[PDB]
């Protein structure tokens, strides 16, 4: 009868094949998010907003695609975008219009990017623009927000969850984390004296904005704007990782929000039609390190980089996120969402809290829904919350027809309404008194 | 004149060359890409034919980089994708298919106990390299000069620039203070290396046959002196085959050099002619990928393993395997370079087509006869010059006919003897036109 119990019961076919899959994959997965005590689910079939089981059992989906599903799974101008592009080749040893075509459009939608090459994913991505950065400047240092995540690329992989005091990660290079300095969210003084130390060895200041997993961990729009103008005076680069935001807040990027231009601009996910790719742009000048006719000539290549497939999908996803006003209505999506939520947890006098901006939210445990301040979330001064209760509640959506990401965190796409948010009210409400029954929730 | 007759046979691909030169450096978005004074724009693929935007059809010998093993649009892989597609891409969870597609990895490669999904070749030997490093918890890394194994920071510098073993630009001094470099086949620096830094290497990695796929050929035993080496030296051996992969053998090419990597590196053909990659190896050296190790590397990917990728990578696996896929293009291959080193031979050429495998190099300036690359491996032959390598793909696209980069040729399970006699009839008329306009 408990939520653990219950939860091997509904997923009998999924503890089959993770068994398999543990025999051949490290914890039984390919990517550590997806780690799940006792078992993940097994996915074989999505469409729209709902995916369903191995076991057949159908669930309303809040994380498919991490953000890059901005509409949804298989959006038929998308999927027949793919079609087309498939009956027509991958790889043809050559360039091709599509890539030029999907390339157009992330020009027109970002006027601070005049050149770009495209990328395998997100975390090559990344890993090219502090390439670009330090080739172009000269310079040695990369100055990173600590929890921001831009990859798991070397360059990355420190500070990030762990090894907040700037030690290196396991198999991280220590003259690679020598070469990285860390500053926390929103400490604007920490900043400043991170400058005025080091400004001209830093070759760029790279940072996700909104926050580490778009704000999970708050960042304020104005502590990025005094960074990108510190970056400007002392001659470092600003990146801004837009993987995440890019197609999902507004047709021209966060950076329109922030009123920054970034250097470079690091663009997946919806930018890439919801298949695999990325992107990055940038300054003429800065870019120009990519040409064959450079004295600081960066080596970029890639077999599946900018092919049509992903090309297809990219610019039949563009133009409909465009076409159909996407952004402004899963922003009022989220807004409506993050306010139900916020309110069903006053009405069961919970001090539960839904944040965030944009088309989605998250949850802090422990906080009131009344709370304007998210200040104590991104100084960490709040307490992590119980990880039984956490896993508990994920394990309860399930059983109750709904699936969310991480610790608490929703995304809205094209295809949600508001039924489905209140459906989401109406979940979570069954939830936590099963969380109530088993003495999981703590007031 | 080659150039002007390119020119106007490729009167849209200026047009769309014009804007692309728009918005990506030099009109491309790989380097492998920049052609002077423009390269094709590819609208369509099929079997081993692709057609421009002009509408001039070519027969392709490169399409893939040699991941279209089983060439363009296979009705196997194409259904396939299609079937995958119309079930989702992203479920944020996992899906039977990443399993199946894994399971048939393991099957192929018994040295591989358990494995990780990547997004590119390039993901691929960064996590092995990362791997190796946490494992051993050593820093060096020792690579073949010119060995390719993407264009991350680790493999940047000695690849085609900085042989000294300076950095590339870019490259944290410190990344170059940590890389090794050796001359292929140099057996001697090799020892001499693993004597004065053995303790602190943390892998060796190789490309088998050669710096990419035998363009500078490595010998088969080279690498195994290596992998021992490095097994005595408590370094690991990462065998990079990227490229062999599903092409030499059902296998890999560590079965044909009776080998045990303790990592192994898969992409192109491993992934069905889509994107993705696969790292493998050990049970231990795998282990640190593990949630519960005490030396954790973060690992992610929003698309890795996805259902595309891993739809197209079994239906591509099955076909190869029940369809003997590989001894069929190792054949042609024999058959391509001995007709190839044949024509030379009729035309008096000093030329030389060598290789192994399911393709073919060429290199200006060696008989046709010769048995012995080693003059290739030690950088003794002048590489050819790149005007006439320029003006001979151009010659031959006149020709309707596509190959590599600097006269390179992979083969597919499309291709057919009458393709590689229509290649070698085309070669016969291009070295002529070479001739005529004295660029040989």
């Amino acid at each position: 009868g408990s939520i653990l119990n219950d939860y091997k019961r509904k997923t009998e076919g999924s503890v089959f094949w993770a068994q398999r899959a543990r025999s051949v994959m490290p914890d039984g997965v390919t990517a550590d998010t997806r780690v799940f005590d006792p078992h993940g689910l097994f996915i074989s079939d999505a469409q729209g907003v709902h995916k369903t089981d191995v076991d057949g059992n159908v669930y309303l989906d809040f994380f498919g695609g991490h953000g890059a599903l901005v509409l949804g799974h298989g959006h038929p101008r998308v999927n027949a975008a793919i079609a087309e592009a498939l009956s027509h080749g991958v790889q043809y040893a050559a360039s091709h219009p599509l890539e030029v075509r999907w390339a157009e459009r992330i020009v027109a939608a970002f006027p601070s990017i005049r050149k770009l090459r495209f990328t395998g994913s997100g975390t090559e991505t990344t890993l090219l623009a502090l390439r670009v950065a330090r080739a172009f400047t000269g310079r040695r240092m990369i100055l990173r927000i600590a929890t921001h995540y831009h990859g798991w690329h070397d360059f990355s992989a420190s500070g990030y969850n762990s090894h907040f005091d700037g030690q290196p990660a396991p198999g991280v290079l220590p003259e690679i984390a020598k070469n990285t300095l860390l500053i926390r969210p929103d400490d604007i003084e920490g900043m400043r004296e991170v400058f005025a130390q080091h400004g001209s060895d830093i070759a760029a200041f790279i940072a996700e904005p909104v926050g580490s997993h778009f704000g999970v961990t708050p960042v304020s729009d104005s502590f990025l704007r005094e960074g990108a103008e510190l970056a400007r005076q002392y001659g470092a680069l600003f990146i801004l990782d837009e993987v995440i935001s890019g197609f999902r807040v507004g047709n021209h990027g966060m950076q329109a929000l922030l009123d920054v231009q970034p250097d470079l601009t690091c663009l997946a996910k919806a930018s890439a039609g919801g298949l695999p790719g990325g992107i990055l742009g940038g300054r003429e000048d800065v870019m120009g390190v990519l040409s064959r006719g450079s004295d600081r000539k960066v080596l970029h290549q890639g077999t599946f980089t900018g092919n049509p497939i992903t090309a297809a999908a990219a610019i039949a996803a563009i133009d409909t996120i465009l076409e159909d006003d996407v952004c402004a209505k899963i922003n009022d999506l989220g807004q409506f969402a993050r306010e139900a939520m916020n309110h069903l947890f006053a009405r069961k006098g919970l001090n539960w809290l839904a944040y965030g901006r944009f088309s989605g939210f998250h949850l802090m445990p422990g906080l009131p829904p009344n709370t304007t301040d998210t200040g104590s979330i991104t100084r960490a001064e709040v307490a992590r919350p119980d990880v039984k209760m956490i896993a508990a509640m994920r394990m309860a959506l399930i059983l109750e027809g709904v699936d969310i990401g991480g610790r608490g965190s929703v995304f809205l796409s094209a295809q949600h309404e508001r039924e489905h948010v209140e459906h989401l009210v109406t979940t979570f409400d069954r939830v936590l008194d099963r969380l109530a029954d088993e003495n999981l929730l703590s007031w």
